[PDB]
């Protein structure tokens, strides 16, 4: 309850169950409960650049190309963030955003420099006994009644604002989403000419509450050359980029979000006389004997599993299928300018748009697979997001086919694209492929 | 009600209510109610060559490029095979298999003459008086009491059959069944001259609750005789697929795993301890939602999410359509190039032609199911997703093989719509703007 107590123990002093589910996200995970999110069962690490190979080329000139693992459970936040492999810590101070309760006051205190700082100065500017400190009962609860509140004023109520939300109007089960969607958006660190850091925003533009569609985040991505964040090694392009869009995925007029669920009521499960308890471990409802579907839903835990599985299956084909595609059109790429160089001249017209559809398939086919449902937060959505990627890829796969074939190169009917020299050898630590965890075509 | 009795006046001097419904499909149904089937709203006919031209373009060559209309009450089953462009009737006696009561005793009593002869000659089997009579009480009932019963054995027991499905089937899964009579893709076998030999449905080597539409594909590529049409714009000789509700429906869809029937959604019930069904069988979205057995949401809630989901598939089918008959145009200009001398890469040309194939018939599957998507969302739209890769693998191999033997392709593939969508068939049938369904998320 007092003002400025960042320290969850004084905070679950009052309230032992949800201070201690809230602990037990430490806990490992069950194995053999869920298909496509395996993070920390039995405290094993999955690597998604061997569950997704074509991932390791197309992420390839960054530090998402040499390490990018499932998720875990809430206390690892900021540890986990801190054995990352040192590539993806280029972002800097602004990589504490989603990760510390210190953020808000850190980035009032710093302005710029927040974001600018190198990530190891960043986290000095927290006391070393909190360096390691996770998401905390701050950060979604005010510390008068309890009960939910946006800590994450500098992002997500910019972002809300500018999507004409009044905040005056949000309702309980709103915050039941939007205290998640204080991190499971997916964002936007602008870049200055030394590619520095300068802020983080949620790329919301003239969309509105419900419809945060795929088409206006790449239009808002495209309309600023400062938010080029890194150099694609395969084809030498800057691009922007996409993560973890729960929050946008969801809330795009999917089914559950029309009949009114709240990330809450499926990940936070709770028991009931007239007192209420929430669990806090949050973690995969498949994992948790769907407790929390169980409150709408008369079915067996088998019969929501397979629900869930088999719209999964359906959607990671297409992402698999069109992920293999915009890899192809990578290293098709790569080939057009090594015929450049050979003097080789090419169209530069259907090399223009070939390259427009090349981005507008890419930055689909990241979307989902920077989401961490495999489409069941919205299924139809998600095939939609992919069908459109799988069309890009073949536009611009057409399109450097033929200019390549009129300036004389010889395209081979099947691309090589060379997986074990970007799957393996990554990085510092020298990451390797691990065959046993590749999630391979379910219809293939 | 007395055995031998077709007349479904009859069959409902007992049981009115159900007659009155069963008669009213006869009835226009509501103007507005339905985005993409809106088949007699108001008496009026839908032309789905106008709704989605490239149909127009890529069913040219046989009868589906004529006249291929929205479907409508059951009453006008027969009554709209009879004004069909002439075109479609050259299918021959096979074409009554899902319209006439008297198709079961026709088959029985003419054999293989059933299916070879001619459409005229077929009717003229049926007494004069009724030759109109559409699917009658006799189609899905017993005479002793009234329980469901498939009337249509030589069709739809010998798929059941080749499934290994043991009859010894509930009354739930029947209350599909009584449908899937009818609402299934089946296959014409043709001999030497093309004249039709059968009528069956291409379930070999699929499962109950599992008939893909690759199995499908794999069967009607198994056999010669399953090309029963050429493709005009690229020369090829076709198979098809027809309305595949319940082949889309059953295969693992949400409402298919949660056990609900055609009957639960299209025949809504009210008496006591005796149930009256509604026989005037049409979209839910035009008697405002029997989705309210189940569903606590208003029917604006139901209408908005099918809706919804109508409008992403439609996406992919009008996207993935225009590309497929992008690939039928390049294919002719393929082969008029090859008959001005110019070599294509054979290896090219055959792989291109293949996934043609597979995304066509891909394509297909969807814009013949009438659900658009709704029936089995996610699947409709894997399907969807697919053809759109086909298309693409072949779209590009075209593009290198013409590029290579020296031609021009132009990046935007001309496809002369206008000269498909008009002038049709013996009626003149011409492109009506005013249906054209266009992409919900185009520009
Ligand atoms: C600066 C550029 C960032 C770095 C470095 C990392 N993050 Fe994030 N983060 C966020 C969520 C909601 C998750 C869980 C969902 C998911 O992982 O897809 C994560 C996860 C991580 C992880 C663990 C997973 C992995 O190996 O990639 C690491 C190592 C990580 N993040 C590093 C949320 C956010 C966020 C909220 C808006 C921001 C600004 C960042 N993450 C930025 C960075
Ligand atoms: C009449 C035409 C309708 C319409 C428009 C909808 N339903 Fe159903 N429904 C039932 C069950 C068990 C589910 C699974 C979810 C759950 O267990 O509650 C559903 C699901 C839906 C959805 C969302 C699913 C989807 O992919 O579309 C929608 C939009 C929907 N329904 C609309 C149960 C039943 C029934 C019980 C016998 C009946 C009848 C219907 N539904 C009919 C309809
Ligand atoms: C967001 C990421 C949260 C963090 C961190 C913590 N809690 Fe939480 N809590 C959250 C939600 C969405 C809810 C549901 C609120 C609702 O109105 O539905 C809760 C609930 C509680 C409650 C209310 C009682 C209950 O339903 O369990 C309490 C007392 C509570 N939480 C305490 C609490 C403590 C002590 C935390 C840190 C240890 C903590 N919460 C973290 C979301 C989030
Ligand atoms: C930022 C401060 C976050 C808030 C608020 C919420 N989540 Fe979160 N989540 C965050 C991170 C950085 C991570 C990865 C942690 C790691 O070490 O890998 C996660 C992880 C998850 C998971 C997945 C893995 C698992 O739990 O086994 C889930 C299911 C999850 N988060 C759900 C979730 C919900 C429903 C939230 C709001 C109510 C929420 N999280 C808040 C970052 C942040
Ligand atoms: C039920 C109706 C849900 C709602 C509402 C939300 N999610 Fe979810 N989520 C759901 C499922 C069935 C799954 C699949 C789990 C599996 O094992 O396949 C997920 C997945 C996630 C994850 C990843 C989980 C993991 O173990 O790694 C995360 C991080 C997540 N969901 C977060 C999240 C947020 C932020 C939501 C609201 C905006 C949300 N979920 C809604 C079911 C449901
Ligand atoms: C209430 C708060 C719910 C929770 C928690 C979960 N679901 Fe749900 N679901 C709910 C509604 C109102 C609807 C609309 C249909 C209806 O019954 O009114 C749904 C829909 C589904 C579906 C089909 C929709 C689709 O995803 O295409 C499935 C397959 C489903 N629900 C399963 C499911 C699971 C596995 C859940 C936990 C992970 C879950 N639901 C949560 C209401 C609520
Ligand atoms: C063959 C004898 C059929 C059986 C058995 C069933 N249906 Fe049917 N249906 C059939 C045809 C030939 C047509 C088109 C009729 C025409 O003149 O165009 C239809 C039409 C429908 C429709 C559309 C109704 C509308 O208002 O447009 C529906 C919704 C429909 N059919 C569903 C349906 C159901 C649920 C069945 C089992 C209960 C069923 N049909 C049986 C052919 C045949
Ligand atoms: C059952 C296996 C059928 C066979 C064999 C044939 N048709 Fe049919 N027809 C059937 C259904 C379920 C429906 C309604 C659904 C739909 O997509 O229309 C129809 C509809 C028609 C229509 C009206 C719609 C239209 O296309 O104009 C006509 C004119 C029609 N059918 C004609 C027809 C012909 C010529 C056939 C022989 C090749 C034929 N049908 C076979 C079910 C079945
Ligand atoms: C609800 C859960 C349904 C089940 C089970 C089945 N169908 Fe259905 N069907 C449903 C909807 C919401 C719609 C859309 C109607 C619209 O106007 O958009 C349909 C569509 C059809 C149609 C065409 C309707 C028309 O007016 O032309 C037909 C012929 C049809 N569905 C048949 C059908 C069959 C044979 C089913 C079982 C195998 C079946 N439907 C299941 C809702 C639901
Ligand atoms: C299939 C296409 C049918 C045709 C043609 C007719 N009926 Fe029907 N009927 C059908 C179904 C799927 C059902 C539901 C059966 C169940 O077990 O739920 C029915 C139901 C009846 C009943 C039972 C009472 C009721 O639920 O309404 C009766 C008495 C009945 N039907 C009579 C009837 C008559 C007289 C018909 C011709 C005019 C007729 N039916 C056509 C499927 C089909």
């Amino acid at each position: 309850i007092p003002d400025g107590t960042i320290d969850p123990a004084v905070w679950g002093k009052n309230y032992p169950e949800e201070y201690q589910t809230w602990k037990d996200t430490a806990l490992p995970t069950p194995e053999g409960k869920s298909k496509y999110k395996k993070g920390n069962d039995g405290g094993k690490v999955y690597d998604k650049l061997s569950e997704y190979p074509f991932i390791a080329l197309l992420f390839n000139g960054w530090g998402f190309g040499i390490e990018y693992n499932e998720p875990r459970g809430h206390v690892y936040m900021m540890k986990d963030q801190k054995e990352i492999d040192p590539s993806r810590l280029k972002g800097g101070g602004a990589c504490l955003t989603c990760k510390t309760p210190y953020a808000p006051q850190l980035a009032q205190k710093q302005g710029v420099t927040y974001f600018s700082q190198s990530y190891a100065d960043a986290v000095n500017q927290i006391p070393k006994e909190h360096q390691e400190m996770g998401v905390a009962c701050i950060d979604c609860h005010n510390n008068k009644d309890m009960g939910l509140k946006i800590s994450r004023g500098f992002t997500l109520v910019k972002a809300l604002d500018k999507m004409g939300v009044d905040q005056t109007k949000l309702t309980n089960q709103d915050k039941r989403s939007l205290v998640c969607a204080q991190c499971h958006v997916t964002y936007t660190i602008p870049k200055d000419a030394n590619m520095k850091s300068q802020d983080v925003f949620f790329p919301w533009d003239e969309s509105k509450w419900g419809k945060i569609s795929i088409e206006n985040i790449i239009k808002k991505m495209r309309s600023d050359k400062s938010y080029g964040e890194w150099t694609q090694a395969v084809t030498g392009f800057k691009m922007a980029y996409i993560r973890h869009p729960e929050f946008e995925m969801y809330s795009n007029q999917s089914v559950h979000w029309m009949a009114g669920v709240s990330c809450a009521d499926c990940h936070m499960p709770y028991t009931k006389g007239s007192k209420k308890i929430s669990d806090h471990r949050i973690m995969s409802p498949l994992k948790n004997d769907f407790k929390g579907c169980k409150q709408c839903h008369s079915e067996s835990s088998e019969w929501l599993k397979n629900q869930v599985i088999t719209i999964q299956d359906r959607a990671a084909s297409q992402y698999i299928r069109s992920g293999y595609a915009l890899a192809t059109v990578a290293k098709l790429f790569e080939m057009t300018h090594k015929q450049q160089a050979a003097g080789k001249q090419i169209d530069q017209k259907m090399y223009d748009q070939a390259k427009f559809y090349y981005e507008e398939g890419f930055y689909r086919n990241l979307f989902f697979g920077a989401e961490n449902s495999i489409g069941f937060h919205n299924p139809t959505e998600a095939m939609r997001i992919l069908g459109d990627a799988t069309m890009y890829a073949g536009k611009a796969d057409g399109l450097l086919r033929q200019a390549l074939t009129k300036a004389g190169v010889d395209v081979p009917v099947k691309i090589d694209l060379e997986l074990s020299k970007y799957t393996n050898n990554r990085g510092a630590k020298k990451l390797m492929f691990k065959p046993e965890q590749e999630l391979k075509d379910p219809y293939g």
